This record gives structure tokens, C-alpha cells and sequence, in this order.
């Protein structure tokens, strides 16, 4: 008998199991492919022979596989064994997928939490890891002390199982937006032989300033009123052109700032050049 | 009146620059092309010059913050003699080429010149969190840093090439648009589930702070040209990019951002780089689209 089971031992599942073990929890693990549990076994994990055996070992069963199709493949034969345990699904997917698994679980009397890991594997188990959970509040509250091994930023969103996925994809969008523009900046700076590691601390200090703009612009989005207290969209677009021109002169890719300019051009066509950047929200509300 | 610092250009940003100099006790002369922008500044003790030439003559340090390079040239071209013996600081946005052109103009005339970038909004200027970047002669930066620091404790020197400030500036501003656009898309998506943008924001900001750890790690990989998937493979990324596209389509919101993310990542996939870390995406930014 163990405290927690982890099903799926990819890069992330391995970190999940490792964090549970670091905090002293008796942990059972299983993976479809043999040979991914070596380090975990040395740390004290129990290697279950089968997914069914693994599920039977613990009152809390955590799944972290590639996608919804994998989740269904692992879970579909475990409907009997999972009854009366709490199943926690940390696999990425859509709100629709999460609601489908929630319906599957409810038909079978399995209490279900659907979560999103807002961390990389190396940050799991530390104070900086953040994780979001949706489903029954009482099940979250009953298992939170154990789930908190995965990160101090463990947080409950609400009863609708799909919420975790909705927040997750919205947040992941920000990751790509920030990383892609960082990489474009590094490519541009690399033409002047500025190393990416030289640029990074400037990028990160600036990103910290940008979080203040996020908070201010969020208030403006909630009002539907976008005064240019800092800078007008017209002022922004003049600098977008500088980025385009600088990139062209350096011979690097310009797809990112070209899309920025295209989207801002729609606001300008709507007469919003004199408003603050938060007015751009109107360009994201509907398809082009 | 003899003053410590002159500000030419009293837009939203110029007003904040002049205000910060005044807050720190510096005698400040101001000028703007259009009359009537300086009322609040005058009440704070700014001296309102009648002309740009009079303003430039009042101080040993002259700061310009106008719309663009064309405006800078319009203001400065007649001041080549007046600027003799003074240090000119240009905080106007522009390209590295424009900065080097103004630097050449200044050098022909013996005007010591610093080219800077304001990595802050007007309300943050004059606080400890404001970040500003300067390029040009190190000795001139060192001589005027105590006064320049009135604009922000994050005042920093980049190097001797005057164009560096602009190169860093546009690279950094790209990050601002990338982050803000994706935040606004996320807010639009969450709004369909009745989540307010102000509810989402603290989650976005906590996550953005985690992403800075990825920036630092990936930068090291960029400098090595080696991109092992220590966290997640590009294949794993693209599966979540599709979730974002599908979620956005189901919610009826715009999908242009994640579609471009997918397009760019598909180029890495076509090159066989699905099993590498996301830092390998640097190769998609090095050259024009084919
Ligand atoms: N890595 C990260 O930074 C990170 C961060 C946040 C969220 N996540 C999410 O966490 C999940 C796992 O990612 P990862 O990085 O651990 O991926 P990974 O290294 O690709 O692991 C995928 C896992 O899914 C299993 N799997 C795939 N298809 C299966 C099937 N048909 N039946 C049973 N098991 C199957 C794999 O088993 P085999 O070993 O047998 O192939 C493996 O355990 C993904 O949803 C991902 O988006 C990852
Ligand atoms: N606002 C921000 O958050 C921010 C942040 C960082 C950097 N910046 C940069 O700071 C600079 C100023 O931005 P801002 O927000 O202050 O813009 P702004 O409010 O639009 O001000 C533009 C300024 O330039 C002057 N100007 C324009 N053309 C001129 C010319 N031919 N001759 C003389 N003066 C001229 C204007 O004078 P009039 O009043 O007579 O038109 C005004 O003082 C821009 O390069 C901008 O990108 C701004
Ligand atoms: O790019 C900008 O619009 C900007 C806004 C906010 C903070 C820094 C820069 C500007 F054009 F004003 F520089
Ligand atoms: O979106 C992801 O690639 C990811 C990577 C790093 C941190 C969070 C999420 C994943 F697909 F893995 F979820
Ligand atoms: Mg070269
Ligand atoms: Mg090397």
C-alpha cells in the first residue's frame, strides 16, 4: 500500500514521482514502456507490474501521459479498480477533453480532478512550481497536502473540470509569444555578435516591467475603455516599424513584428490610434 | 536662468522625464514645439524656454525625447553651435542606423553624445524600477550617471557603439508585443468562460515569471548551438499549440497568434527537429521566410 500512484513516466511523470518521493510519500509508479523507472526505483519508488496493479496500490492516482487518446487508452480498462479512489489527470488537453474524462469518471463513481502543470520538470517539487486544479473542491481539499509536494503554487480553480485546460492553453500561448520574441531578439542581436546569454538578463528585466503593463491593461479590458495613459497605439506602431527595419537590415526573420503590425493596422483602421495598447483586445475577440 | 538639465520634447514621455529631473532637485529647463504642454511642469519649477535654442543654451546636459529620427534632426540641425561644450542625450526611439547617423553629426561638431533607450512607461520613469540603456563614450556616461539616475535606478551602460541602445530597444520591444498580444488573446479566450481579465492577470504574471527561467536556459543553448530537450520536446510543444488553436476555435476567438506559432514550429518539424528543445527555434529567426 502506498500514498500516491503515478501513471506515465515521461520527462514530466518522472519529475512528479520524484517530487512525491522527496517529500517522503510512499509512491508506486508505472509506465507503458519498461526501463524509465530506474532512477525512481533507486529513490524508493515501487515499480508496479501493470497499470491495474499501480492503480490498486494508492488512494490517489495521478496520470501524466502525452494526450487525451493516451489517457483513454490507460484509463478505459481501470474503471472498476479506480472506483473509490481519487484520479488526478495532469495530461495536457482541451476543455472538451477534460469534460469527456469527467463524464467517464462520473458514470463509474470515480472522483476526478483535472489539472494543469504550469512548470517544467526541473521546477516541479519546488516553491516556484505552479499547478491548477478543477473538479470537486472537497477532493482537492482532501488531497492538497500530498499534491502540494509538486509545488507550493498548487491552486484550486473551481468545480468545472474544463477550467484547468482553458487557463492552461491561455497561459501556454503567453509562453510561445514571449519565447518566440526573445528568440527573434537574440537572432537580431547575434548579427552584432551579442551572445544570447548577454541579452537574456536584459530581456528578463524588461519582461518583469511588462508584467506591470499586463496588470494595468487587464483593468482597461474589464472596463472596455482604453485611454493612452502611457503610450498611444500610433506611438507603438512607429516602434514596430523600427523593429521591422532593423530586422530587414540585419537579414533576420520578420514574421513576428509583421503580424504585430498587421494586427495593429486593424485598430488604426477602427480609429483607435490614439488609444492605449489595451484596445488591441478587440482584435482578439473574433476570427479575422 | 542657468539650469542643470534641459528636456526638448514634452510628449507623454518628455513630461515624465522633466518631472523626474525636477523631483530629484535638478534645475530644469523645458521646451516643446507646440505651446501649452508645460503648465504642470512650470508649477513644479521647470523654466519654460521660448525656443529650442534658448533651452539648449541653458544647461550643460540636454536631453531630447521627440517622436522619431526625422523630428530629432529637425530639432537638432540648427543647434550644432549652441551644443558646443554640452552633452547631448537622445532618448527618442529609432534604429541602430539612425543612432549612428546622429552620432556622426555630433562627432563632426565636437558634441559629446549619448544615445539611450527608455525601457519604461512614463509613470515608472523616476522610480527605482525604471530601466534605461545608454551607449556612447563611457567617460561621458560616468560623468552624467548621477543626474541620469534621476530617471531610474535601472540606468545601465551598454558600450561604446551608439547603435547598441536601439538594437537592444527594438529586440526588447518585440518581447513586449509578443507577451502583450498573447496575454490579450488569453484574456479574450478566458472571457468566453466569464473569467475577467483582472482575474486572469495574476496567473499570467506568475507564469511570465516562470518563463524568464526558460529564457535564461534557452539562451545558453543558443550560445552552444545545441538544443537537447531537457524539459520538453518541440513535438510536445506543438501538441499543446494545437490544443490552444482548438480551444480558441471552439470559443470563437481570433487564432492568428497560435497559427503563426504552429507555422514557425512546423518549419523545425520539417527539418527533423521535433525531438529537440524549444531553443532550436532560434534557427527559424535567423533568416527571412522562404
Ligand atoms: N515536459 C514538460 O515540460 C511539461 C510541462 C507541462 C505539461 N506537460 C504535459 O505533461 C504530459 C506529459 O509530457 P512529457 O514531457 O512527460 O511527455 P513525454 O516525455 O513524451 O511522455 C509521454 C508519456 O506518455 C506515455 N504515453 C504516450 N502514449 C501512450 C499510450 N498510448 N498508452 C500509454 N502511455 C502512453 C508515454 O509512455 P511511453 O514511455 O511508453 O512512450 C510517456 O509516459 C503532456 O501532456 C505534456 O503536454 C509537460
Ligand atoms: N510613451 C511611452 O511609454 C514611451 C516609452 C518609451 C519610449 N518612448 C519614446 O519616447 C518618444 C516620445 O514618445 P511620447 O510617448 O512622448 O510621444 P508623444 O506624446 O506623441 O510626443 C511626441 C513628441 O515629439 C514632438 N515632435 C514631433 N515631431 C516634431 C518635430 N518635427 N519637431 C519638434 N518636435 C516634434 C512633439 O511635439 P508636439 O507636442 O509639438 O507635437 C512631442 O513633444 C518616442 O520616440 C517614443 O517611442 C515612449
Ligand atoms: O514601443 C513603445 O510604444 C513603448 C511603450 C511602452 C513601453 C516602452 C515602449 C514606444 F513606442 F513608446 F517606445
Ligand atoms: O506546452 C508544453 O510544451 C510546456 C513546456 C514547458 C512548460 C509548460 C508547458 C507542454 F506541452 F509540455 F505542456
Ligand atoms: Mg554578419
Ligand atoms: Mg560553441
Amino acid at each position: 500500500d502506498t500514498d500516491v500512484t503515478v501513471l506515465g513516466l515521461g520527462l514530466m511523470g518522472q519529475a512528479l514521482a520524484g517530487a512525491f518521493l522527496k517529500d517522503g510519500h510512499a509512491t508506486t509508479v508505472w509506465n507503458r514502456s519498461e526501463g524509465k523507472a530506474g532512477q525512481l526505483a533507486e529513490q524508493g519508488a515501487v515499480l508496479a507490474s501493470s497499470a491495474r496493479d499501480a492503480a490498486e496500490a494508492s488512494p490517489l492516482v495521478v496520470v501524466c501521459v502525452s494526450d487525451h487518446a493516451a489517457v483513454r487508452a490507460v484509463l478505459d480498462p481501470l474503471g472498476d479498480v479506480l472506483a473509490g479512489r481519487v484520479l488526478v489527470n495532469l495530461t495536457s488537453g482541451t476543455s472538451e477533453q477534460a469534460r469527456a474524462t469527467a463524464e467517464w469518471a462520473a458514470e463509474r463513481g470515480i472522483t476526478y480532478l483535472d489539472g494543469a502543470i504550469m512548470a517544467i520538470p526541473q521546477v516541479v517539487g519546488t516553491a516556484d512550481a505552479f499547478l491548477l486544479y478543477s473538479g470537486p473542491e472537497a477532493a482537492y481539499e482532501a488531497h492538497e497536502p500530498t499534491l502540494r509536494s509538486l509545488g507550493a503554487g498548487t491552486t484550486y480553480l473551481g468545480a468545472d473540470h474544463g477550467l484547468s485546460s482553458l487557463y492552461d492553453v491561455a497561459l501556454l500561448g503567453i509562453m510561445w509569444g514571449t519565447l518566440n520574441s526573445f528568440l527573434h531578439g537574440a537572432a537580431l542581436l547575434g548579427t552584432a555578435k551579442v551572445e544570447a546569454t548577454t541579452f537574456a538578463p536584459f530581456a528578463n528585466r524588461w519582461i518583469e516591467a511588462v508584467t506591470g503593463f499586463v496588470s494595468a491593461y487587464a483593468g482597461q479590458v474589464d472596463q472596455g475603455a482604453y485611454p493612452a495613459l502611457d503610450a498611444t497605439i500610433d506611438t507603438h506602431v512607429a516602434t514596430v516599424d523600427h523593429l521591422i527595419h532593423e530586422s530587414e537590415a540585419a537579414g533576420v526573420n520578420t514574421e513576428l513584428p509583421r503580424l504585430v503590425r498587421t494586427l495593429a493596422d486593424r485598430a488604426l483602421a477602427g480609429g483607435q490610434g490614439g488609444l492605449g495598447y489595451a484596445a488591441m483586445i478587440e482584435q482578439f475577440r473574433s476570427p479575422s
